[PDB]
C-alpha cells in the first residue's frame, strides 16, 4: 500500500537530479571599477549574479549589478607622472621643451611610482570585499575571478608624449599580478583598462541613468513604420546633464524625425559597440563641454570677468557671483576658506584651475594647430596659445577679487563667458561626440521631448541650498523664474565673521549657514543652472520633465549603484555575451599563469 | 644612451605579453567503462588563450600520460543491485522494473564505491606524472571528465542505465576538495556509446595520431561548377575487442552506395567540424565478432554440426590436440592440474550477450521482421527460455583436433561469410551491412588498414615470439597460414609445473592458460579477414598491426582505441568547448 | 530533374500543409524543453497518398517520441526543403512502390 509512496520518492529523487544537470546554475561574481579622475584614484566594488547554462556558457544578469563599496581617495594618475617627471626630467619640464626619448632610461622608476598607488588600491579593494561578503559569498567570488576596469577620465590627457600609454601598460601589469595571499583573483586586459574621453564619459553616464531607472532594456517601449514599410523600434530613454569637476556632459535621445545639419551627427550606441544589436536602436545627441566643468568654469570665469573694464577697476575685480563681504587674491588658483573668514589662494601652477584649459589652448596641441580658426577661438576666450603657461593663466593688472552678490549680473556674465561666448571653443569630432560647439546650437538644432535628469554634486547643492533656506518649494520642477527669484535672494547674502567661523547671512534675517571652500562660489552654479534651463526652454521641443537627482531608487527602494560612468562601463562589456564570456571566463585570470 | 634601448625594449616586452596568445597545460580524463572493467585514462593538452578569442585546445598536443587499474565493470554494479532488490533469478524470469524505484540510494551506494576508486587512481596518476609548475596550471583550469560506457550495459532495457548515468555524473561533479583537482562533467561528455560509435571514434583516433586527419587536404577534385571537393588520405581500422569487432574505412573515391546501405559522413554526424575535409566511411560493428561472443557462437554452431558432433563428442579443430573440456559455452578456466573448468553460471556463459540480444524481451528484435529468423537460424532461438537458448544439445565433451585449415573453413561459415548472418540493425553511426563478407565484396577500398585489438596482436606476437613468423611480417596470407598451421598443430602436454603447448619438432613451448587455449580461432579469423580483403576489387595499399602511434619525437603520443576520438569530437568544436569547459566549467558545481 | 517516391511524399506533404494554412512562419504551439529553450512547431497534418506507382505516408513525428535507432525522422530544414525561418519540421517519411495502384 505504502510501496507506491517509496516508488514516487525514488522517481522524484531522479527527476530532482536530472533537473539539476539540465537547468541554469547561478553564482556570485565581484567586479571592480577603478575611477582614476583628475584629483583622485578610487576603487568601486560591485557584485553581479552570473548564470551558467548547459551548452550556453556563462553570462551576467545586468539587472543584478550592485555597488557594495567605494574606497578611499588616493592620489591621481597625474600625481604619479608629475613626481616621475620632477625626479628624472629635472625641474622646469613643463617650462623648457624636454627630450622625451631620454626618459626611456627611467621606465623601472615609473613602474615603482605606479606600484605604490596600485598596492594601496588593491589593499582597499580587498578591505571592502572582506567587510561586505559572508564566507559562502567569498567562495563564489574567489573561484570566478575578479574583472578590474581601471579608466582614467581627466588629468593625464595633456602630456603629448609616450608617458600615458607606457603608464597604462605598467598599470595592467600590476593589476594582473595581485598578491596571492588574499585569494582574490583580480585581472584585466587592454579593453577594460584604458583612458576614456569626456564624450565617452557622457555616453557611459547616459547608459547608467537608463539602466538604473529601468528605461533601457531588450523590449521596446514603442515601434514606428518608416517610408519603406520597416518597423523602427526604441526605448523611452531619459537624457542626462552631468556637470563634473573637469567637464559637463549633455546626452539625450535624438527627437524622432530630426534632420540634423551635415556638420553634426547622432551617436548610434549599437554602431559604437556600447549596446548590443538585441537592444532597441539608440541615437543620441552627445556633447562634452570642457569649460562647463566645476573647476574649468571657475578658472575661465575669473579670467574673462576680471579682464572686463566693467568689473576690473584699479586692481579690484568686482565679482557678481561672490558674496558681499567676501574677498580673495586675484588668480584662478584653488581657494581655501579659513576659520577667520579669509580666503587662501594656492598660487602653485599645478593647482591653478585654468591649467587644463590653458594646456588645451596651446599651439603645441594638434586639436588647435590643425584648424586656422581654433587658435583665435582660444584667444577670444582669454587663453592666448602663443603665450607661455604661467603668463597664459595670469589675470593682468588685478590684485584682489571682491564679491558684489548681484545674481542678475552673475547670470549675464555666465551667459556671455561660459554658455554662449562670442566665439565657442573648438568642436570635438571624435566618434563619441556629435560635434556640437555650444549649448544654444544643441537646443536650436537638436531639441528633444525626452525627459532630462540633472546630476552632479554642485548642481544638486545649488537646488538643495535654496530648498533648505525655504526660498524654493520642495516641489520645484524646473521653472526658470522661480529659480532666479530664489537665487537672487540667497546670492544677496553678506559674509559675517562669528566666533565659530565665517557665515553666509541671508537678507531679512531669513537665516545663515557656514561659509566654506565648497560653497563660497555656489552662486555661479545657480547662474549656470538658470542659463541652461533658459536655453532648454527656448528649444522647439521641450523635455517632458526636468528632475535633479543625487540617486535612482532600485526595485526595493534603496539605490543599487551610483549615478555616473561606472555602471555604463560594466554594461558595455557585460552585455556583449559572447565577447564577455571569452574574456572574463575562457581567458580569465588563468591567462596570467606563467 | 644604450640605457634608452633597455627601457624601449622593456615596454615592448610588456606590450607583447598583453597582446599575444598565452599557453597553459590542461588535464582531461576519459573513463573507459567497458564490459569487464572500468579504467581511467589521463591525458594532457596544451590550451591557448588569445585576446578577444577565448581559450582553445591544440589538438596535436593531446597526449596520454597514464592509464590506470582495471576496476569492476558498470554491469557488476547493476547486477549486484538487481540480485539484492529484484531477486536472484532476474536474468531468467519476469521483473517488475517499477518496484525498483524504491532502491535508488542503494544504486547510488554501488556507484559511489567504484567512483571513489577511479577518483583516487586518477589523482595518483596526476601526482606521479606532473611537476609542481604543471600541477598549478592543471589545478587552475579544471579537469573535464568523459566517462563512456561501451558493452556490458546495453541489454537491460529498462530505466536502470539512464538512472545510473545521472548518479555517476552527480558523483563526478562532487570530487574530494582535499587534492585540489577540479574534476567535472556534464550529460554531453559522460554518456553511453554504441559499438558503431566506438568504431567511428577509433577511426578518428587512428587518423589524428598518424597525422592523416587535418584541415589541410591531401587531394582535391574540381566539380562541374568549379568548386573544390577536398579529402584527406585516411587509414582504415579493424578493431577486434572483447565484446564486439568494428571495421571503419574511407569510402572508395568515386563510389556511391545503393539505397539499402549508407556511407557515414563524419561532419553530418557532428563528430568533425566543417573546417576538416569531408570524410565518408563504411562503418560496421558486430557483437558476434568480439572475442567473447565469437567463442560462444563458434561452439554453438560447430557443436550442432554432424561433421563435428558424433556420439556426444564435439571435435573442435580450433583447439589443440590433447585439450578437452565439458560441452557448453561457459567460461573456461585452465586449472593448475591441466584440466579445464567450465563455469555453468548463466552470467558467465560466453553466449549470454547474444542470447540476451536474441530475445522476445529485446525491443531491437521487433525493429525489423527478419531479425528473429536470423537469430533462430544461427542457433540462438528467441522462443526458447534463456538456459535452453544457450544449451549445446547431445554433447558431453569438446576435444581439440588442432586442424588449422578446418578451423579456418569453420570461421568462414560461422563468423565471416555465414549463409545467413545474425541481425545488425542500422543506426546513425553504421552503414547497415550484416556480414564482413558483404563489406569487402561490395564496398572494398584502397585505403591502408590498421589491425588493432589485444587478441589480434597477441595472435601475431605469439607466432613472432616462437620465430614462426618473421619480425617484418606485413600481411601475406600464406606466410601467416603457414605459421599458424604449425603452431596450431601443437600438442597439450601436462607436466609437474602445469599444462604446456608443445610446438612440433621440439621447437619450443609455452604455458597453456585460460587466455590462450583457444588462440587458434583468432589466428583463423585473421587469415579469413586477410583473404576477404585480398579478394576485394580494391585492396588496402598496406596492412599493419598496431597498439599505439609514435609522436613527432619517437615516444608514444597515445594508444589506439576510442578515447582520443571521444576527446577530439568535443575539443574540435571550439565555441562549444570554450563555453562548456571554461565558461560553465567546474564553477557550474558551486552550491 | 527526376524525383524519387520518398521525395514525391515530402513535396505532397508540403503542398497539403501550405494549402490547409498549417505550414507558415507562425507556429501553432511553443514548448519549453529540459533546458528552458522554446521549441516551436506548426500543427502539420499528415498525408497518405496512394499514386499509380507508389504510396507515400508522411506525418510529423509525435512530440517526445524516441524512434528505434534503425529509422530516422527526416528534418525538412536539414534537407533544404523548408527555410530556417519556418518552425522545425521532423517527419516520418515512407514510400512503398508495392502499395501503388499498378
Ligand atoms: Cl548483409
Amino acid at each position: 500500500a505504502d510501496t507506491e509512496k517509496r516508488i514516487n520518492v525514488g522517481k522524484k529523487h531522479l527527476q530532482t537530479l536530472r533537473n539539476l544537470e539540465t537547468r541554469c546554475h547561478d553564482s556570485l561574481q565581484a567586479l571592480v571599477v577603478i575611477d582614476a579622475g583628475s584629483s583622485s584614484t578610487r576603487t568601486n566594488v560591485f557584485l553581479a549574479k552570473t548564470r551558467s547554462c548547459p551548452n550556453k556558457g556563462r553570462s551576467i544578469d545586468p539587472d543584478s549589478i550592485q555597488l557594495i563599496g567605494a574606497g578611499k581617495r588616493f592620489a591621481g594618475l597625474r600625481v604619479v607622472l608629475e613626481e616621475w617627471l620632477d625626479t628624472y626630467a629635472g625641474k622646469d619640464w613643463e617650462s623648457r621643451p624636454v627630450d622625451a626619448r631620454l626618459l626611456f632610461q627611467y621606465v623601472p622608476q615609473m613602474h615603482e611610482g605606479a606600484k605604490k598607488l596600485m598596492q594601496l588600491l588593491e589593499e582597499d579593494t580587498v578591505a571592502i570585499l572582506d567587510s561586505q561578503l559572508n564566507e559562502k559569498q567569498k567562495v563564489q567570488v574567489k573561484a570566478l575571478g575578479i574583472p578590474v576596469m581601471l579608466c582614467s577620465t581627466a588629468g593625464v590627457r595633456d602630456f603629448h608624449e609616450w608617458y600615458r600609454d607606457a603608464l597604462f601598460v605598467l598599470l595592467r601589469h600590476l593589476i594582473n599580478n595581485p598578491s596571492p595571499a588574499h585569494g582574490y583573483k583580480f585581472f584585466t586586459n587592454p579593453f577594460w583598462t584604458r583612458p576614456i574621453t569626456g564624450a565617452e564619459e557622457g555616453l557611459f553616464a547616459f547608459i547608467t541613468l537608463n539602466h538604473l531607472s529601468r528605461r533601457l532594456g531588450e523590449d521596446p517601449a514603442r515601434c514606428m513604420i518608416d517610408e519603406y514599410g520597416v518597423k523602427q523600434c526604441r526605448n523611452d530613454l531619459a537624457g542626462v546633464v552631468e556637470v563634473g569637476g573637469a567637464s559637463a556632459q549633455i546626452v539625450f535621445p535624438l527627437q524622432e524625425g530630426t534632420v540634423l545639419p551635415s556638420s553634426v551627427r547622432a551617436v548610434n550606441l549599437q554602431r559604437e559597440r556600447l549596446l548590443p544589436e538585441r537592444y532597441p536602436s539608440a541615437d543620441v545627441v552627445s556633447v562634452s563641454f570642457m569649460q562647463l566643468g566645476m573647476a574649468s568654469s571657475a578658472g575661465l570665469f575669473l579670467k574673462e570677468l576680471c579682464s572686463n573694464d566693467e568689473f576690473l577697476q584699479g586692481g579690484i575685480c568686482s565679482n557678481p557671483c561672490l558674496f558681499k563681504g567676501f574677498q580673495q587674491s586675484c588668480s584662478a588658483g584653488e581657494v581655501e576658506v579659513r576659520p577667520d573668514g579669509s580666503a587662501s589662494v594656492n598660487e602653485d601652477v599645478r593647482k591653478n584651475r585654468l591649467k587644463p584649459l590653458a594646456t588645451y589652448c596651446s599651439v603645441n596641441n594638434p586639436e588647435i594647430s590643425f584648424k586656422v580658426t581654433n587658435e583665435m577661438q582660444c584667444r577670444e576666450n582669454s587663453i592666448d596659445p602663443t603665450k607661455p603657461l604661467a603668463e597664459r593663466m595670469k589675470i593682468e593688472n588685478c590684485s584682489i577679487i571682491k564679491g558684489t552678490g548681484n545674481f542678475d549680473k552673475c547670470v549675464s556674465q555666465v551667459e556671455s563667458i561660459l554658455v554662449a561666448p562670442k566665439l565657442p571653443l573648438p568642436a570635438n569630432i571624435e566618434a563619441a561626440s556629435s560635434g556640437f560647439e555650444s549649448v544654444d546650437q544643441v537646443f536650436r538644432f537638436a531639441s528633444s521631448t525626452a525627459p532630462m535628469i540633472v546630476t552632479g554634486g554642485g548642481m544638486l547643492a545649488a537646488i538643495n541650498t535654496l530648498k533648505d533656506h525655504r526660498l524654493l518649494r520642495s516641489d520645484f520642477s524646473g521653472d526658470v523664474e522661480e529659480l532666479a527669484e530664489a537665487a537672487r535672494e540667497f546670492c544677496s547674502s553678506e559674509v559675517i565673521i562669528r566666533t565659530d567661523g565665517p557665515v553666509i547671512q541671508l537678507p531679512n534675517a531669513r537665516g545663515e549657514q557656514k561659509l566654506n571652500s565648497l560653497n563660497f562660489d555656489l552662486c555661479k552654479t545657480m547662474a549656470l543652472t538658470v542659463s541652461l534651463l533658459r536655453h532648454m526652454a527656448a528649444g522647439e521641443n521641450q523635455p517632458s520633465f526636468i528632475k535633479w537627482e543625487k540617486s535612482i531608487a532600485g526595485p526595493d527602494g534603496k539605490p543599487l549603484a551610483d549615478l555616473g560612468w561606472q555602471v555604463g562601463v560594466i554594461l558595455h562589456h557585460v552585455l556583449f555575451t559572447e565577447e564577455w564570456g571569452r574574456n572574463a571566463y575562457e581567458a580569465g585570470y588563468s591567462h596570467n599563469l606563467e
